Order: C-alpha cells, then sequence, then structure tokens
C-alpha cells in the first residue's frame, strides 16, 4: 500500500514523526507488514479546494487488494482523523483517490509483484 | 473534478487568480458544483516532454462520472487553452489523463461518495 | 508513455543529463518516438519506505499500451537499474505503477488520441 497527501499546509506544521505515524496506522489498518507500505507527504502546496485556499489536502492510496466499498470508508474515516489531528485539515476539505492495484501493474527490485 | 497540473514553467509565470480560473471554467464545463472541485497546481518542475525541457504540462483529470470520448476532447480544447492562454505553453506540449472513478473509490469527509 | 518519479533524494545528487536518458531508455523499452515521451522527476521530497526514508522512489508508468505482466516485468528492471546506477536508489525501495491508458482517456493538443 502507498499513501500520498498533497497540501497547501505549510512544512513547518507537518509534525516531526508523522510519516512514521502513518506507516504505523496504515499496517493497522491494511494488515500489512511495515516493510511493504510507502509514504509520500507534499506541503507547501498551491491548491484549492471549492475555490478556497484554506487548508486542504488530495490524496491517494494505491493497494494491490485491501480496496472495497466498507474498507475505503474505513480508510477515509482514519486518514480524515489523522489529517485534522496533525494538520488541522477539516475532513471536508479532503479527498482521497483509493486505486485497487493488480500485482503484475505494481513494480518492485527489479520485476513485479506478480 | 479535480484537476492537477504540472509544470516547468515558473512560479512567477503562474498569473494570479489562475486557480479560481481554473475552478470557475471546470464548473462549467463538467457541470459539477464549483464547491466540489479541486485544483493543484505544481510549478518549477523538473520535465521533458519529446526530449524538450521548452514548456510543457502533464495534468491529471479525476472525476465521478462526465468522463468520456466527446468530453474528454471537450475538456482538453478547454485546458490545453487555458495552460497556452495563461502559462503560454503549447498544447502539443500538454498531456491530460482523464480518469473516471467510481463513487465507492473516492474519500471525502470521513466516509466515500458510495 | 509518461514517467514520473518522486524521490527523496537532493536535487544536486540527480545527474546532468537524467531527463535525457530517461527519455531515451523509455524509447528504447516501449518501442515509441521519443518525441512522444513525457519524463518528470521530483526530488526532495518527504518520503518514507518501510518506515524509514534511505534513498527511495515512488513512480509511475503510464501508457496507451505497450503495458503487461511481461513488458512490465521488463520495464522494473530497466528502471530500477537506472534509478540504482544514476540516483543510489535500491531497488527494493522503489514502486513503479503501470497504468494501461485508454486513447480516448489521454488529452494532447486541444484534442484526445482516440
Ligand atoms: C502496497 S502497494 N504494498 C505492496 C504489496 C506487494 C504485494 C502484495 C501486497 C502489497
Ligand atoms: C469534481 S466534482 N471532482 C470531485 C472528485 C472526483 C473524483 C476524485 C476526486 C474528487
Ligand atoms: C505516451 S502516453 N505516449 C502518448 C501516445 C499517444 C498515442 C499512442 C501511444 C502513445
Ligand atoms: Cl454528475
Amino acid at each position: 500500500p502507498m499513501f500520498i497527501v498533497n497540501t497547501n499546509v505549510p512544512r513547518a506544521s507537518v509534525p516531526d514523526g508523522f510519516l512514521s505515524e502513518l506507516t504505523q496506522q496504515l499496517a493497522q489498518a491494511t494488515g500489512k507488514p511495515p516493510q511493504y507500505i510507502a509514504v509520500h507527504v507534499v506541503p507547501d502546496q498551491l491548491m484549492a479546494f471549492g475555490g478556497s485556499s484554506e487548508p486542504c489536502a488530495l490524496c491517494s492510496l494505491h493497494s494491490i487488494g485491501k480496496i472495497g466499498g466498507a474498507q475505503n470508508r474505513s480508510y477515509s474515516k482514519l486518514l480524515c482523523g489523522l489529517l485534522a489531528e496533525r494538520l488541522r485539515i477539516s475532513p471536508d476539505r479532503v479527498y482521497i483517490n483509493y486505486y485497487d492495484m493488480n500485482a503484475a501493474n505494481v513494480g518492485w527490485n527489479n520485476s513485479t509483484f506478480a
């Protein structure tokens, strides 16, 4: 599973250890070992949500499996909660795109996960 | 729609009001409420298009519905037009990836749109 | 074909000519003329892979066709090889998401590739 956050919140407002917290929390939520989890946080972005430049975030979760109706609802609650708590972003100013990747379409270590 | 532009054009060359203009035009093109539209502009990028580092853009448009052959052609004419007029990027140095997202795969406000 | 790499490796460690090498190697691998290939390298990113922040990369290859189990394995070997050689990133700290795009869902030059 790989999680990316793009936000207009400044770098100084991203807490130390946020990347580790995301990693741990995603490991719990997906049931995957932390070793397979990648996280990417991009602050200071030029963005708008509903025309407004108040704090917001655009995110994605790519995962080989562990994607679906109920799971994505649970991920959204978890991830919006973390962004609200740590970055002071309102959940109604967060989008999260979910992608169920085929193993053959994820490259890693000179090969794919197929 | 959420619309992201990555470009090697410098930040200073992105005109004031550009995010608002994108938001407004996308609302009319896609027939979606401006309140839901997210836009993200990423200047000063290290990129090449056809091996050249002349001004270029790589973009994406994610939407729940309102994606299709004719609609995408229309969005491209619109979006290339804006990138040409405002950022001085030639339309033939722009790629835009269109994504028709399932509602179950888009998180927002602690849940999904499903 | 369009290739993006996000990495925590610093800008100064991206060698001169790297965008060209990527362009050229992708032309070879995909069979597509370099004129049709776009590349984007994003250094200095705030990232973790497996919980830690030794050099790592999250990448994507979007392509109209030329995507599949065997082809993706070959792309991964090539691209990991490049990232290892030029950016000194271990192949086992690299993810590459592969996307087979429909021509109608790629905008270019005021239209689509359909
Ligand atoms: C997140 S995308 N982890 C990578 C992976 C590899 C193999 C099986 C499941 C997940
Ligand atoms: C326009 S109303 N976009 C809302 C959206 C659609 C798909 C993914 C994220 C956000
Ligand atoms: C990479 S996405 N090149 C663009 C393209 C256009 C038409 C056919 C194949 C590839
Ligand atoms: Cl609609």
